[PDB]
């Protein structure tokens, strides 16, 4: 089973297994069930942003996810990640579509890591058409648009049910060594999440996993692709 | 048939093959015969500084080899990387040892590439680990416990071995060009210590770009820098 450390922008509410009733972003430490949560005032067809950060010194994860001319949302949660994942990662976003959808529609994405310094950065304001840099798994698609379609989408680009795809940035990261005075990482990522759908579904996560990382079978909707069971 | 752009800090005089009668540094387009080269007063033993660029609006490699109190080394090549090297490629550092040797030891490696289509990839390494995932390692490369990265085999107790060649390249691919693209960079640096116990070290380092799927190639020893199969 792999070790998984996530921010979730969960877009539907699945009380059955722990969430709050209502869209929220929360903090995911090897497992679905968020161990923070925060209220999220989604605005489908409108661009968001969300920001996460890192470092060894504070050990505390927070994530920020806003749309222009609206308050944002935040989360933190204090943990010591180095105790929870491995030396070497593997960072990707993931996203689903269940019964209900929504387009899990990527923009841009940065990530940056330092290890004290060694360094891990990369920045895409686009996605080429085969992103030989990424890991595509499942559904994963990049657009003519050159956008990345984490989930499945119609020639239209109108979104699909029952999808799931996540992608992954080809090369490991070192986020943390023995003896290492002080490891941080900060990603951030666009979306456009739009819908039909009265209550779209389900999410999009930014995720930090072992380097072999790979769909979860039976991890589609609610589950984000993250994990195997609730 | 790989596809090579390098920069060669050449410590070995093979004038059967075009090398000026001096060791030197050079820029390689396709080619063990650099296009363009210049005089390299090597100070073996001592820690060296190497940097490259180069961006598609100047179109001009460039690379200086410097060490701390000594005038460095400089040479450029006029060159449109873009009708040299594929859309996508790896980044890597060579080295060779041949009849005569040399540590070809590597302490520090850092790459920028930008794409402004700006899209971008940086990474740099001020010691390497045992077990660099992230790292692409060829032949007898191999990072130590001093978290140095060997290019070319070094006895247990740190003496180089001869007919050696050892290649690093970094985990993921570069995109260092699309069409219609608006301007594109890329920026490298490592620093290296070359010691020997020969008069004459040989053979040399390299940070080379290449294709994605790039190995050595056979017969790639010693003057060939682990980049080309001949040279021609
Ligand atoms: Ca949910
Ligand atoms: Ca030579
Ligand atoms: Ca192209
Ligand atoms: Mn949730
Ligand atoms: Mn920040
Ligand atoms: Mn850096
Ligand atoms: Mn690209
Ligand atoms: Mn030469
Ligand atoms: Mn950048
Ligand atoms: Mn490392």
């Amino acid at each position: 089973a792999d070790t998984i450390v996530a921010v979730e922008l969960d877009s539907y509410p699945n009380t059955d297994i722990g969430d709050p009733s209502y869209p929220h972003i929360g903090i995911d430490i090897k497992s679905i069930r968020s161990k923070s949560t925060a209220r999220w005032n989604m605005q489908t067809g409108k661009v968001g942003t969300a920001h996460i950060s890192y470092n060894s010194v504070a050990k505390r994860l927070s994530a920020v996810v806003s749309y222009t001319g609206s308050s944002s949302t935040t989360v933190s949660y204090d943990v010591d990640l180095n105790n929870v994942l491995p030396e070497w990662v593997r960072v990707g976003l993931s996203a689903t579509t269940g019964l209900y959808k929504e387009t899990n529609t990527i923009l841009s994405w940065s990530f940056t890591s330092k290890l004290k310094a060694n360094s891990l950065h990369f920045s895409f304001n686009q996605f080429s058409q085969n992103p030989k840099d990424l890991i595509l798994q499942g559904d994963a698609t990049t657009d003519s648009d050159g956008n990345l379609e984490l989930t499945k989408v119609s020639s239209s680009g109108d979104p699909q049910g029952s999808s799931v795809g996540r992608a992954l940035f080809y090369a490991p990261v070192h986020i943390w060594e023995k003896s290492a005075v002080v490891a941080s990482f900060d990603a951030t990522f666009t979306f456009l999440i739009k819908s039909p759908d009265r209550d779209p579904a389900d999410g999009i996560t930014f995720f930090i996993a072992n380097t072999d990382t790979s769909i979860p079978s039976g991890s589609g909707g609610r589950l984000l692709g993250l994990f195997p069971d609730a």
